[PDB]
């Protein structure tokens, strides 16, 4: 009865939002991505995962391995069009990989790291929650966030389903024919039956979050398509051979729109080659215990003209519009960084909150700033 | 207390035996695998396997993956050194891949297969037994037979701990540059993920053989070399990874001997190139409900006066010097078949008993018999 008629009103506002993005009325949250320069690679064609978003409330997920206590900017990439969506009524999860980080992501201590990284997941989600009100977004019961740990599945979970559902269907070949797969085989040590068999337990995760939560969508990092194509095909696997006639119903693609989809964000550096994140040899931390709030700030004050508009579209909620005013003021005097202090203003706030962003702000404006 | 008293017993009694072959007063069951003709390759040196099997009462094992209802003749054949090891005194198992079977071994229903080939197993055992008496072999309390089936294991044994005892340490390189890998990736379809962790699953299996039941010997069919390297591998990196201290004590090695051996059982043909064990187009079943005694029997007195003796030493219990003087009958007048009927003979009556064996004699020595 109750949670049904709730999730029907959900629908019919997700049915009419869609029409509205068919009239042009609203922009398509697929178009937001495009236009922001959030998408790099796609796992699906740009039409199939634009029509998937216009017409089904989805949920997506970004996977975060704790590698260590602390996130740093460079985390912040993937997340901000899952916190885009989000803050556009989707379903929309960060993944701790706390099982998963144990063999560690190829492409090229361990529990206080994963309780660190649940703790600074929930104060970011927070600060979200917080920007979502400030930027005028309404409530809407159906608009979900979440924190999911891996080691809820893997913690138990046999073997031998996992090679009798998606490993007959997965071909090593592919597997192999990767450049990662191949870099480090060749060039650097060898890979290691934990690690080639990283792809698979990410996949598996995937096919979690969608039976758990009807997650259609993974965004991941810069170098994280391979990741996703080979997830993608685990998902697919499992779904098909989900052997009771019962479960079928739900979780086996009936139509086109019920498969699922990912995306990567682009690699950003600097014109220096600098990644986006380390400023020297260290990274830009979220924790404040790490990196004092003053120096988080310092980072995006110093970043470049060339890259500073490009960095206010993917690291802030501001309006295209506003962006554009803000770029408008800056060229009267790129010298006074008015859009590099906009871009620290507006991340501090997101990681830090106002108060501490207004008290950087203010230390950056002194006539000695280091 | 009791148990103990019974465990040193055994010890003493295999240390006089130990002393007994090092004086040369009594033949190493190893060296007794060489003049029989069991051994092709071995995964360890022959020099190793030998003082492992004179100095230590160890358990070996051979695993069969149900893929039919039957056994056929060609199993004998690494099931008999197990036999002679159990005849010995030896800890003797038949692994039934009861799990590991719907992965299928690559190298090149199902649950009453499993029942079926459990049944025969313990038929053949108990005839192993009245052959252990008929052939003077004393009663032994350590003298242990078993049969096992992987999924006691399988069934819930997660994919993460195996990952972390053993992933790390097996590199897919050497994985991957074997024959069978490359054979059907390059001719043929290709390996699926599942095909390729296979032999993880197999030496996972060796490992739980070992922690449970002291198995320290593979014995395998003759295309298994690859199977019982990879198995070495993968049980050496489980003992060294144990994180318990406790359980340590046990499972890790200390000394050269601790460590695990195997080896495996020639190919054998007939100078047509025909497998053995198969007469045209199908196998010579121990099922008698599927291959009739008197097939059965047929089968072996077909045999040629080439193989003949090679196949007494394989596939009976007589000594040496008994084969010696059938053989010694036989070449009198080769045309009676002398040796072929003694083969027949010896195989059907341990697989179906001596009253089966001496009906199925007469019927062949009628005047006409097909
Ligand atoms: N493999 C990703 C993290 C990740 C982990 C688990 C997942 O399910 C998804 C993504 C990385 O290292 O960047
Ligand atoms: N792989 C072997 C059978 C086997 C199965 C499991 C084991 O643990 C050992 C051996 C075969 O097909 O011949």
């Amino acid at each position: 009865p109750k949670y049904t008629a709730k999730i029907n009103e959900a629908e019919e506002n997700w049915q009419a939002r869609a029409e509205a993005i068919k009239k042009g009325k609203k922009q398509n949250t697929w178009d937001l991505f495009e236009e922001r320069g959030y998408v790099k690679d796609t796992a699906g064609t740009k039409e199939h995962i634009a029509e998937l978003m216009r017409t089904r409330r989805i949920g997506a997920y970004v996977g975060i391995d704790p590698t260590a206590p602390s996130l740093h900017v460079g985390h912040l990439l993937p997340l901000m069009p899952l916190f885009w969506m989000y803050l556009e009524g989707y379903k929309a999860f960060t993944l701790i990989g706390g099982s998963t980080a144990k063999i560690g992501d190829p492409t090229g201590d361990a529990t206080m790291n994963m309780t660190k990284i649940h703790y600074q997941l929930k104060k970011l989600w927070e600060n979200v929650d917080t920007q979502m009100r400030a930027r005028g977004y309404e409530a809407d019961w159906a608009r979900k966030r979440g924190i999911v740990n891996n080691n809820h599945w893997w913690n138990k979970q046999p073997m031998l389903e996992v090679l009798r559902r998606v490993g007959h269907a997965l071909r090593i070949g592919p597997m192999l024919s990767r450049d990662t797969v191949k870099n480090k085989m060749t060039q650097g040590d060898g890979v290691s039956f934990a690690e080639f068999t990283y792809p698979i337990m990410q996949g598996w995760d995937w096919f979690e979050l969608f039976y758990q939560q009807g997650v259609q969508m993974q965004i991941g990092g810069s170098d994280q398509y391979g990741n996703i194509i080979s997830g993608l095909e685990v998902v697919k696997a499992a779904r098909e051979s989900e052997p009771d006639p019962q479960e079928r119903k739900y979780v086996t693609p009936k139509t086109a729109l019920d498969e699922c989809v990912g995306f990567t964000v682009p690699l950003l550096t600097d014109s220096s080659g600098a990644k986006f994140g380390k400023s020297a040899g260290n990274a830009i931390w979220l924790d404040p215990y790490q990196t004092s709030v003053f120096d988080f700030y310092g980072y995006f004050v110093r970043r470049s003209d060339q890259e500073v508009e490009n960095l206010l579209k993917l690291f802030t909620f501001m309006p295209i519009s506003e962006i554009t005013k803000t770029m408008e003021e800056h060229i009267k005097d790129p010298s006074k960084r008015v859009a590099q202090h906009t871009l620290a203003r507006e991340v501090v706030t997101l990681v830090h909150g106002k108060q501490e962003a207004s008290a950087a702000e203010d230390q950056h404006r002194m006539m000695y700033t280091g």
